[PDB]
């Protein structure tokens, strides 16, 4: 039979059933092929695969295996009741809205609970484990800003260009209906989720030959082509909620990745271990980088620019809203998919909404609807398991380097030549957090990530006038 | 004894007790003085006033009077439970935060319920009816924008200057730490609650000789000096919550004022009517103006720039959050007082928070704390009386005039004299709602409310940009 993590039987041999059943069958496939001495060469034959897949299914059926899952029964039940009771809050006037959520332990990668969809009876597609969609702007902290910080190419108060710029094909890089503004901090870039700063960040990574793919593959992401301008905005990427939750698990867990899983162990009746989850922790980002990103992602939620989440949760459960929440939102180019990823030090909860056929949601479906739904979901989870989110706080690792930098440039105050006239770059300052050894460079002319000659003249006009 | 609106006995002869008792005594005082044929001259004498004041008190105490209040018992009790249960949500790290609320019937001026403070036992000060504080930016819809619209000087998409400008004394007009930006619609001015636009608006009213005082006095505001630069920002105004609620009642009720009251009737034991509230409706703003303002204040709340209220309420009670809420926040110069005024077509709920000794609150006390508290208050009210808020919608009155104007100038497209070459003014347009006969004028060089020559060249720089 299939059990929760506490031995309680889920079933003998709905989303839960079919999902845990499917994972187990995959594990039984590997075991059975190995048992029967099937080489990888013969395992490539498609008729052989169908046989061993059918075999794996019957072994579970007419066999006496104990399948131990990571599922927390109380927490998963409560998530089902939340989507039953509160699912309808997602419906935004563009048809029935589908949903997928995964709740993951940050220290193990274990999946404690999930939401497969609005209602298994009406639609069986598994939106937590099977559906794959662009993660949109939630790509940014992982693939762009996170890597640039880790490479010591950027710190927390570094300045980026959000000046209008075009893709290679002459099209304006857009952010809803805006073609861009001017220079801005990483903080503002993340809080608003502007697109141009992420484009430049990724361009810079390519220019420095960074092994971006090495980072992503260490987190289990399969991206077929890295040579894409809109990659950091989610272009050319498609992920399940379970896999993408694993990325945010990595950032939340001070940069150490643990592979997601639902099955922890399968035993024969007599105790033989057919399968057991083996942990393989990987330091994907430096502790400095991850803890710096946590600080930035904390302000993403607290600024409330792209999500009402903290307001929604404050009202439902103000004590829970005082835990140390960080998170990032995502919106695809036509409002086809909305993401909201949330973490406390203990747990990450991933969330996607969208339509199965990929037509648009409303403009506010992620900002308001999904944020409100996920507040209910977070509150249901806590009510069922009152300690599970924890009261720990995210905190800068000691290894973090702090520089005093000029707010205007994001770099150390000093002299720079602005068209002939060697100039004293003065003015008010902030602490910038870096994940290298030396911190922030002295100010340069091209002080920002990205920007055209025209842009930099314009910016320096402003700066120079004070 | 004193009774609820339905005749149920409140008490025989704690905020509720002393409030209804004190109002009843003022009424008995008037009645007794006239009964005894005391002259207006004689009633100026201080010893005579005191005797009649004492007389009015004992008359109630000993007599067999029946005082009929407007108070709704279920609603008032539920408001007290909310402040008892949820008042702590106001505490923001600047010490114990005090509070006053008044719930008013928009069609009658009757007060259904109120919150005098956090806890009468601990602090007897009545923050609904007694204490007077600057209403800050909740002054703007009433005294500046409202009047300019009624006077046919402004419409809903009219443009205003938020360019830096100084008071007469040379100090910058501030908005938090901003000295201003550029031109902006009335909508954006209202959603953000910028200060400079209101300054210019009131200046314009002065220049036009508008009887501003006549309006405010018809709503029962007592402002001793109108010649004040910061009046439209709440400088030189101090008001009770009950009185200010009456101002928002006026806007909500399509421009028609009804005097606030808690006492509807006082009867001698034998049936003689000692006092009876007499309704005297007044059309303060035209129906056009008021319904245009309603539309603007709907977006103040829905934009969520200065209050999280709509998010807070959506999570508590999504069906109530779909009623037609409009409102305005306010914040005094040093964060000493926060206001949030809310209306549906049926009710108006005013709220203030602050400290008895007038020291600062936190930056977010109004934006988040008071908004969350008031969402709980509003929800408590609805639970106690499920239909009281109504599902009616605010709607433009038919007498409203609609003009197509340039998004850029807020005036009708046309040729203009731009410091040299006559220019054909083109570009995207919108509907602008006016309360006059002829709607928006054709574009003129000085198209916005306020702005220096310097400002106007700069603006026309961009507009002439296309
Ligand atoms: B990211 O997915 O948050 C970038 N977001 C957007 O580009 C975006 C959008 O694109 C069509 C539409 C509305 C809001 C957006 O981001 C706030
Ligand atoms: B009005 O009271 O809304 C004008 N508001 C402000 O000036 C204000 C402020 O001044 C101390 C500080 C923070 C936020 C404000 O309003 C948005
Ligand atoms: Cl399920
Ligand atoms: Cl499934
Ligand atoms: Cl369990
Ligand atoms: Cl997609
Ligand atoms: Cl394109
Ligand atoms: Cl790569
Ligand atoms: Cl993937
Ligand atoms: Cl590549
Ligand atoms: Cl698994
Ligand atoms: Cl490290
Ligand atoms: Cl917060
Ligand atoms: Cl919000
Ligand atoms: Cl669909
Ligand atoms: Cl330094
Ligand atoms: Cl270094
Ligand atoms: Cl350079
Ligand atoms: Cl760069
Ligand atoms: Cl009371
Ligand atoms: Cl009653
Ligand atoms: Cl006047
Ligand atoms: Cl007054
Ligand atoms: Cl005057
Ligand atoms: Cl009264
Ligand atoms: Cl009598
Ligand atoms: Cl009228
Ligand atoms: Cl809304
Ligand atoms: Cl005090
Ligand atoms: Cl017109
Ligand atoms: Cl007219
Ligand atoms: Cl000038
Ligand atoms: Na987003
Ligand atoms: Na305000």
């Amino acid at each position: 039979e299939i059990t929760y993590s506490d031995g309680t039987v889920i079933a003998s041999i709905d989303y839960l059933y079919f999902t845990t059943l499917a994972e187990a069958q995959e594990r039984m496939y590997d075991y059975l092929a190995q048992r029967d001495n099937v080489s990888a060469k013969e395992l490539k034959n498609e008729a052989t695969q169908k046989f061993y897949r059918d075999l794996a299914a019957k072994e579970i059926e007419n066999g006496g295996y104990k399948i131990t899952t990571t599922i927390d029964q109380k927490i998963h039940s409560a998530m089902q009741s939340a989507v039953a009771d509160y699912g309808y809050l997602l419906d935004d006037g563009t048809g029935r809205v589908e949903v997928g959520n995964v709740l993951m332990d940050n220290q193990t990668g274990a999946i404690l609970g999930f939401v497969g969809g609005r209602n298994y009876q009406e639609n069986q597609n598994n939106h937590a484990f099977d559906t794959k969609r662009s993660p949109a702007s939630t790509t940014k902290p992982l693939l762009a800003y996170g890597i640039a910080i880790d490479q010591g190419l950027m710190g927390s108060e570094t300045i980026l260009s959000n000046y209008p710029t075009n893709f290679a094909n002459g099209n304006p890089i857009m952010y809803a209906n805006s073609k861009g503004t001017g220079m801005m901090t990483l903080g503002e870039a993340l809080n608003y989720s502007w697109n141009i700063p992420a484009y430049w960040t990724y361009r810079m990574l390519r220019e420095n030959g960074v092994d971006v793919k090495g980072y992503m593959e260490k987190m289990g992401y399969e991206i077929p082509e890295y040579g894409i301008e809109s990659l950091p905005m989610g272009g050319g990427i498609e992920v399940t909620v379970a896999q993408h939750t694993n990325g945010y698990q990595t950032l939340a867990n001070n940069g150490v990745y643990h592979q997601k899983h639902v099955i922890s162990k399968i035993e024969a009746a007599d105790g033989r271990v057919v399968y057991e989850y083996q942990d393989k922790p990987v330091q994907v980002y430096s502790k400095a980088t991850a803890t710096i990103m946590q600080g930035l992602l904390r302000e993403v939620l607290s600024s409330r620019v792209t999500t009402t989440f903290k307001s929604n949760l404050t009202s439902l459960n103000p004590t829970l809203a005082n835990a140390d929440w960080i998170g990032k939102t995502g919106t695809t180019g036509q409002d086809e998919n909305m993401w909201l990823m949330l973490s406390t030090p203990r747990l990450t909860l991933g969330g996607w909404i969208g339509h199965d056929d990929n037509h648009s949601l409303s403009q506010q479906a992620g900002y308001s609807n999904n944020s409100n739904y996920m507040a209910h979901l977070v509150n249901a989870i806590q009510q069922a398991s009152p300690s599970i989110w924890g009261n720990e706080r995210f905190a800068l690792d000691p290894s973090v380097v702090k520089s005093e930098v000029l707010k205007s440039t994001g770099q150390k105050p000093g002299k720079v030549s602005v068209e002939g006239k060697e100039v004293e770059v003065t003015g008010s300052t902030v602490t910038s957090y870096w994940a290298n050894k030396s911190g922030a460079p002295a100010t340069s002319y091209r002080f920002a990530i990205g920007g055209s000659d025209a842009d930099y003249q314009n910016a320096w006009s402003s700066i120079v006038g004070s």
